[PDB]
């Protein structure tokens, strides 16, 4: 019973979370996952400020109200060469990665590793936070509150 959560640098408190190395998070699980990091789904304004501080990914993820990819550099295989906060318009499917926003994080780029999952609850899952530099933090718990996400 294990969940891997790959996380990024934070940019103005915004960061990306990928579960189990695949697009696999529903919108309800995304809100619960951010809550386990004392975080919320970013607003579009919070994501735009994070982009202006240097944040970009090549993965679709939830924010409040939309599924997006923040892009700084045009790349043909990431949001079809667009820059800015690219918004997904048409898709058949419902599972993506998520973005999260922590108001207590530093105001600009924070590329230190994540070393805690502060607001997970009691549970039986081994949850492992995996940083881009490979460093890991594991704890036994749960974060999902909706049965259909388990
Ligand atoms: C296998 C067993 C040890 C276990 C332990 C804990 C849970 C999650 N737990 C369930 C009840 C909820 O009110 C809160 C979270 C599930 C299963």
């Amino acid at each position: 019973n294990q969940i891997d959560l790959n996380v990024t640098c934070r940019y103005a408190g915004v960061f990306h979370v990928e579960k189990n190395g695949r697009y696999s998070i529903s919108r309800t699980e995304a809100a619960d996952l951010c809550q386990a990091f004392n975080s919320t789904l970013p607003t579009m304004d919070q994501m735009k400020l994070a982009l202006s501080k240097g944040f970009e990914t090549c993965r679709y993820g939830f924010i409040e109200g939309n599924v997006v990819i923040p892009r700084i550099h045009p790349n043909a295989i990431c949001a079809a060469n667009h820059t800015g906060v690219y918004i997904l318009v048409t898709s058949n499917t419902s599972h993506y990665d998520t973005y999260c926003f922590n108001a207590s994080a530093p105001p600009e780029e924070d590329c230190t590793s994540v070393t805690d999952l502060p607001n997970s609850f009691d549970g039986p899952v081994t949850i492992t936070i995996v940083n881009r530099d490979g460093t890991r933090y594991s704890k036994k718990g749960e974060y999902r509150t909706h049965q259909e996400d388990i």
